[PDB]
């Protein structure tokens, strides 16, 4: 390791995340539409991160990029799987914080390379604890990546068990959200059992 690589970024663009790759003197490309395993996207590319990519990656691209390909994950997994981890950490009173993952081909199941809890406080929103979680994984790549880098934290097996949720699971209780994002988490811990 240590030779300048190439850098795929999956998700929305993020400057402030683009330069400071590029301060290690990788060179970066960034992408937010579905991959077909043929895409010319790909081509040279050292190691992908995604954050915020809205699509399944496809298990050849996976198996292409073993090893060289992580995930940013708001949840403390293996809670949390899926869509919405900061909204079901609160209505299934699950432990709650973030977790950078290698991708293997399910949806947030790689092997964990570090993760770190994050407490909520009593008047907390879930537009607070959002944007906590949201600053403490950027927090936690910035803090690792020198290591993730140069391949120094192959990983551990995804302990089994946990919880899963797809998008549509949490309409049954969008009656408790009456303020959206600012509606207070103590309203809604546990309301799911
Ligand atoms: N193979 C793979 N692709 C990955 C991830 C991973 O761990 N492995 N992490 C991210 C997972 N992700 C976002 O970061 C993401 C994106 C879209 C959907 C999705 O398609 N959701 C629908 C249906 C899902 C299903 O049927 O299983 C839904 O919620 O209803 C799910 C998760 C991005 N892509």
């Amino acid at each position: 390791q240590g030779a300048m690589g190439k850098i795929l970024l999956l998700g929305p663009e993020r400057k402030w995340l683009r330069d400071f790759l590029e301060s290690f003197e990788d060179e970066v490309t960034q992408y937010q539409d579905k991959l077909d395993k043929k895409s010319a996207i790909l081509n040279n590319v050292d190691f992908i991160i995604s954050y915020g990519y809205r699509y399944i990656i496809h298990p050849d691209i996976v198996e292409r990029f073993k090893q060289r390909a992580i995930n940013l994950h708001i949840s403390y997994l293996p809670w949390n799987k899926g869509a919405d981890p900061n909204l079901w950490s609160f209505l299934e009173d699950s432990p709650k914080g973030v977790t950078i993952h290698y991708i293997d081909s399910g949806l947030d199941t790689g092997e964990i390379i570090v993760q770190r809890e994050v407490t909520y406080y009593e008047n907390d929103t879930l537009r607070t604890t959002y944007e906590r979680l949201t600053q403490t994984i950027e927090k936690l790549f910035m803090e690792y990546w020198p290591l993730i880098r140069l391949g120094k934290i192959r990983g551990i097996p995804q302990p089994k068990g946990g919880s899963y949720h797809k998008l549509k699971d949490k309409e049954k209780y969008l009656y408790l959200l009456t303020d959206g994002w600012d509606t207070p988490v103590q309203k809604l811990i546990g309301k799911a059992q």
